[PDB]
């Protein structure tokens, strides 16, 4: 579809059988989500934001559906203010900027 | 124009007669710039994100040139790690997100 930016670009995602809400963020390289349980083993990571660094748990090859589109890649879990969909997954669904 | 997201979406902007490079961010409500001097009165504020809150100085009605287009709007000045162009200026040059 086409999304204008007069209000926050929020979308529904289906992950692990449940529906959740997330923000489409072109400035982020990675996808970051709130504290939840995921299958498999994990590895550690530090990412910096506008207010400092945070430690996160990294999970690879997770399936996640965004507005009917399917993607499979890395997802990070940690203390974030909202769920974030970043460039790593925006490229899989073929999303672009237009002005 | 159409921009892909295989790499970071960086652009050059002109403010206060100074050249700067910035990141197009659909997730940010406002525009936040690194510590610099601007003319006028300003009000202190707190904005939060990944990692916590930061204190900034808010200036209103600042003119900015972004990739050939003029725009007017609020600008927040403070210790952000990188220059960010948010939704309040992006809407003014009619940028949309498409997939
Ligand atoms: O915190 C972040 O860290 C980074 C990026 C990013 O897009 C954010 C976001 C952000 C940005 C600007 C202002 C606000 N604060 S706000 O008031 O505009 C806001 C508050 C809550 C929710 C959304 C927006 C929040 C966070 C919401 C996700 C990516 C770009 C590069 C910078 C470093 C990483």
């Amino acid at each position: 579809p086409q999304i204008t930016l007069w209000q926050r670009p929020l979308v529904t995602i289906k992950i692990g059988g449940q529906l959740k809400e997330a923000l489409l963020d072109t400035g982020a390289d990675d996808t970051v989500l709130e504290e939840m349980s995921l299958p498999g083993r994990w590895k550690p990571k530090m990412i910096g934001g506008i207010g400092g660094f945070i430690k996160v748990r990294q999970y690879d090859q997770i399936l996640i559906e965004i507005c009917g589109h399917k993607a499979i890649g890395t997802v990070l879990v940690g203390p974030t203010p909202v769920n974030i969909i970043g460039r790593n997954l925006l490229t899989q669904i073929g999303c672009t900027l237009n002005f």
